């Protein structure tokens, strides 16, 4: 790509999300930078209007796949770069096993130097005094591989995947993710073999700060491809 070539050194990174969950209007910022080339992101995220309604655990695979790292033999299959800089729309159902589901769609993009995550999620059907509304799941994390496909009859790639969120009571909250991501711009852009992102995740606490806020920090490298060396 060309696209490649914008992702070769540290990249400011601005992450803006509007939010609607049983009604609950919020909305969250953050900042940070990545850094495709080791396939490392830093972020802090911060409830704008106030206390977040849900766990933010449950919103962190809302909250830039173009900074994984693809290794040499597999960067003809790395769509996320290819689309940059015009960008792609992300769209998931997110569903969670006996409660509500979120929809969310993003247009990830530059604008001048920072790539920027534009958010908008809707969520419905929330028990009000499950484990979401009931804020009852652990702040914590784990780490996953996430299995990209291309898409079978139109460009650009598909995703479907679970997060398992631990909760309180020793149970699991499972929550079912459905993903598409579509160019936004016309030219060419590369169409993947099948593949995954190893992903990790750790949250944490800035201790001086007193607003409700996320500190992540993210490791993604693409694998399981065997043919493309010399």
């Amino acid at each position: 790509s060309k696209g490649e070539e914008l992702f070769t050194g540290v990249v400011p990174i601005l992450v803006e999300l509007d939010g609607d969950v049983n009604g609950h209007k919020f909305s969250v910022r953050g900042e940070g930078e990545g850094d495709a080339t080791n396939g490392k992101l830093t972020l802090k995220f911060i409830c704008t209007t106030g206390k977040l309604p849900v766990p933010w655990p449950t919103l962190v695979t809302t909250l830039v796949q173009c900074f994984s790292r693809y290794p040499d033999h597999m960067k003809r299959h790395d769509f996320f770069k290819s689309a940059m800089p015009e960008g792609y729309v992300q769209e998931r159902t997110i569903s969670f096993k006996d409660d509500g589901t979120y929809k969310t769609r993003a247009e990830v993009k530059f604008e001048g130097d920072t790539l920027v995550n534009r958010i908008e999620l809707k969520g419905i059907d929330f028990k009000e005094d499950g484990n979401i509304l009931g804020h009852k799941l652990e702040y914590n994390f784990n780490s996953f591989n996430v299995y990209i496909t291309a898409d079978k009859q139109k460009n650009g790639i598909k995703a479907n995947f679970k997060i398992r969120h631990n909760v309180e009571d020793g149970s699991v909250q499972l929550a079912d993710h459905y993903q598409q991501n579509t160019p936004i711009g016309d030219g060419p852009v590369l169409l993947p073999d099948n593949h995954y992102l190893s992903t990790q995740s750790v949250l944490s606490k800035d201790p001086n700060e007193k607003r409700d806020h996320m500190v992540l920090l993210e490791f993604v490298t693409a694998a399981g491809i065997t043919h493309g060396m010399d």
